[PDB]
C-alpha cells in the first residue's frame, strides 16, 4: 500500500518519543530515556487510505537517517522556550538533509497539559506562518492533538 516516512525532530526532552509511542502504542511514557535512533511502523487508515506509517524517532548521525524522510514533525515544548527558539536550527537541518526549501513539515507544541507555559500559542502560530506550515498543540500524556499532529503531517506530504 502507500507508505509515508515521517521523522520527528526537536530538542532534548520535548517529548518526541512520548508522542510517537502514544500514537503507535496508545500509552504515555512517563520516564525519560534519551533516544539514539528508533523507528516504528504501523498500518493505519488515514482519510480512507490504507497506508504504512514509518516513523523515525530521532535524538534531540541524525543527518543520514533523516535523509529518507518525506515529512518532518518539528517538536518543541510549550514550557521550554529554548526548545522553541531551537526550531530554526532544526528547520535549517531539514533543509540541508533534503536539499530543498519546500519540505513537508508541521510545527508541534507539545506538553500542552502542563501549566508552566512560556510559549504562547500566538507566538508559535506566527513561526509556523513564516514557514508556511500548520501549528498544532499536543500532549503525549492526555493524547490531545496527537493523532491530529501526525495525520496533519501525512496530509502535508500529500500536498507536495
Ligand atoms: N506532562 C507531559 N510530560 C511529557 C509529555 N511528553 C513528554 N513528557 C515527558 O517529558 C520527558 C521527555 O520525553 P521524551 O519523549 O523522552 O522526550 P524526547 O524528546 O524524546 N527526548 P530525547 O531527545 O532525549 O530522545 C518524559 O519524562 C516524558 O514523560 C507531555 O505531553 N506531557
Ligand atoms: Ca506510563
Ligand atoms: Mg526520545
Ligand atoms: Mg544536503
Ligand atoms: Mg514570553
Amino acid at each position: 500500500m502507500t507508505e509515508y516516512k515521517l521523522v520527528v525532530v526537536g530538542a532534548v526532552g520535548v517529548g518526541k518519543s512520548a508522542l510517537t509511542i502514544q500514537l503507535i502504542q496508545n500509552h504515555f511514557v512517563d520516564e525519560y530515556d534519551p533516544t539514539i535512533e528508533d523507528s516504528y511502523r504501523k498500518q493505519v487508515v488515514i482519510d480512507g487510505e490504507t497506508c504504512l506509517l514509518d516513523i523515525l524517532d530521532t535524538a534531540g548521525m541524525r543527518d543520514q537517517y533523516m535523509r529518507t524522510g518525506e515529512g518532518f514533525l518539528c517538536v518543541f515544548a510549550i514550557n521550554n522556550t529554548k526548545s522553541f527558539e531551537d526550531i530554526h536550527q532544526y528547520r535549517e537541518q531539514i533543509k540541508r538533509v533534503k536539499d530543498s526549501d519546500d519540505v513537508p513539515m508541521v510545527l508541534v507544541g507539545n506538553k500542552c497539559d502542563l501549566a508552566a507555559r512560556t510559549v504562547e500559542s500566538r507566538q508559535a502560530q506566527d513561526l509556523a506562518r513564516s514557514y508556511g506550515i500548520p501549528y498544532i498543540e499536543t500532549s503525549a500524556k492526555t493524547r490531545q492533538g496527537v493523532e491530529d499532529a501526525f495525520y496533519t503531517l501525512v496530509r502535508e506530504i500529500r500536498q507536495h
